[PDB]
RNA sequence: UGUCUAAGACUG
RNA sequence: UGUCUAAGACUG
RNA sequence: GUCUAAGAC
RNA sequence: GUCUAAGAC
């Protein structure tokens, strides 16, 4: 099939959507970046490794930028005022069947679904209480 | 506004859903667990702190049990063969407004949305190809 | 001409066949696996590189699960008791034309053809006698 | 029965066939060579060993020559311009039944069947992509 | 999706075309090789890397062989009488947008378009005059 | 006759075209520069030399600028916010006939033809994937 | 383990 | 493990 | 900088 | 090998 396809990272209903596309696979790290200057692009990376003798570990990262225009030496350049970083490590035993893995994906999706505790605290610059 | 409540971690359309409820708040770290023995339960923990001068950092952890061939309430060893661990670290600059954070959340939801590259790879015991 | 596709690894006449599909391409190494947990799956990997000034070398690996008394989706230990490993290394001089290579392939097919010495010995837990 | 028999290594439909025959078993290594001068002969060798306390390892090798006639000191001699080498190691747990082993042989046969990914890449001086 | 695909390196109408195919991607270095004798094959390699804080750098290489037959001692082999080597370095600031990059590419294409100075000098064994 | 003439470096239909013209030929190094502010001009240089007893070597260079306005102390000047640098070395044996050279050129043109791997990666701020 | 001059060599 | 200047760094 | 070319000097 | 790019380190 090939799962290395582009996808919409930030959905704002058809328009204003942040979509990311395959851009590199050098050294076994799959990379996706948005259609911007390398300095303002959204970035996503993924890699898998047989960490232990009986474990596999996924390493996923996402970079969300706050774009801005900076004047350096009298000249304006496209930059990122700052970047937000998401870094997740996922360890799955080799004994996990496909259905066991689907269970993990579903858990991760439920964890961040709108209305639930965590995504609500994050979106309000708050903690859980 | 008081978000430490029970929520659906794994959704299967009402029937067969996995719910996770508050189980500990020691040290300000929110903990949620399913109705199982702690060796077979679904566990979620979350906490925020200012990691540095310019950043705040959320630390979210999830534990998912291997269910295929599982014996409910039994002693399953080795523990490493029956459990998967997710560790997320979200770094957000102190300049991020609620709007900025809402977008960061959407980015995370899009990353794991059903049908996209990352979740499709994980659910199929695969890497990117 | 774009050969990284799914194929039948174990043929049993349509019914009960074992299919192996693309699962990873990190580092340019093609990987195929069956629809199982990685501890019980059939795995195939392949890659070529120039091993020396005069030679190119293909490195092909295969992993086959022990099926008799197997428990699908279960945790089977020790791993060394439930898996067989095949490691092939094919060295081909840079002077070999496509025709030369076609013959090399035929030589490999003949070596393992049903009814010949090598496969007959292996299939019977025997040596040469 | 006795499996140490001659067999056709390269099949070209009755005529032009490269057939190999038993030629030595000294030191536990079974050898087969084609009917040529030792310097231009196709060669096949096989041996089994109880490698681990619970493993058996087969070591198989095939030598495919590119015959040529070389003039050495004004005299012509039958030689091999170069040789292609196939070297495979197969490790099978002692717990593998005969049917488990038949499964391995079938996997190896399917791996090299015409039309499938690997033999196609090899025959075209190509990699998998 | 993937750009590590085979392509036409030399176009001579429909037939006489030189095609190059993916052969290896070790260490972030993509490599394409034409078919038949590796000794007479065309070669193309490509890689990118962050050369500095504000620059990314591409390293493209091409090898064009002069097909010939070598005879020594009465033994002949397919070889390259000699090779022509092309090596290019392309540095692009991280501020470049997709439009800026598309422009850079057009500049490279125009530099080598039939009829222009550089390509015409090379094709005629000449310099600028 | 002369090949030290002006040519279209960047083609954008009829208008929007970047033309480069002969500006200097000191020390066997031919140089072309686009019109207007030298500070925002495109640059191309070319030279050939006998690199060894049997090889001639070309050195082609291109500079693509990012046009911008610099303001310092209220004084503005036409400048290049930054530049993209291309540098290539082409080695060709003295045995190459005009046909061989025409072939080398076609190889360079194909390497950068629209739709192929290298030009497409560069145009999209990407590597090979 | 890797390579090759290939059942013997080399290299960690 | 922790942090960040983020597939590379730092710190135990 | 060259070459025997992702190795090198 | 990089860059501020036929100058350079």
């Amino acid at each position: 099939a090939s799962n290395f396809t582009q996808f919409v990272l930030v959905d704002n209903g058809g328009t204003g959507d942040v979509t990311v596309a395959p851009s590199n696979f050098a050294n076994g790290v799959a990379e996706w970046i948005s259609s911007n200057s390398r300095s303002q692009a959204y970035k996503v990376t993924c890699s898998v490794r047989q960490s232990s003798a009986q474990n596999r570990k996924y390493t996923i990262k996402v970079e969300v930028p706050k774009v801005a225009t900076q004047t350096v030496g009298g000249v304006e350049l496209p930059v990122a005022a700052w970047r937000s970083y998401l870094a997740m490590k996922l360890t799955i035993p080799i004994f996990a069947t496909n259905s066991d893995c689907e269970l993990i994906v579903k858990a991760m999706q439920g964890l961040l679904k709108d209305g639930n505790p965590i995504p609500s605290a994050i979106a309000a610059n708050s903690g859980i209480y």
